[PDB]
DNA sequence: CGCCCTGGAGAATCCCGGTGCCGAGGCCGCTCAATTGGTCGTAGACAGCTCTAGCACCGCTTAAACGCACGTACGCGCTGTCCCCCGCGTTTTAACCGCCAAGGGGATTACTCCCTAGTCTCCAGGCACGTGTCAGATATATACATCCTGTGCA
């Protein structure tokens, strides 16, 4: 993920990013960093609590 | 034939932004032991006087300190050996959350009696002190006890 994240602040390296569910809790410090467009969530029913 | 010195390579570090996050401090409400004064009685400093071991000293009387000479043997330097834990990659488990919500007992705060001991008081007696007496260690008569000497002998 280290090696994810050093081409990933300056330039454009992505038009979108896929993440797991459970690696924002742990990461969720550093992804609150970068500016976002669509958040998309599949299913749900999970997050419903 | 194989080793210091150089050069290429790699990665670990330092330092400078860049934005989200939370408790340090400020602000207020409040509220209780510090502050001020008076009363009261009480131990500490000031002599006072005394008395007693520390101080400075002098001179026998040994007795450790010292200087040195020898020495020998273990601390140390060097060398060969080998093996054991570090570095790294691959396997395996501990712990967090999600589900899905309930109580539980133990220190806290507040209240409430109640009785053990501080304080005062007087009566008595007991252990620090002075003296009696024996234990141990000390210094000296003493009855033989071992050389020395007249001394008489064969």
């Amino acid at each position: 993920r280290k090696e994810k994240r050093k081409g990933w602040n300056k330039p454009d390296a992505f038009h979108v990013c896929i993440v797991s569910y459970q690696l924002v809790v742990q990461d969720q410090h550093s992804f609150k960093r970068k500016r976002w467009q669509y958040m998309v969530l599949d299913e749900a029913h999970n997050i419903k609590n």
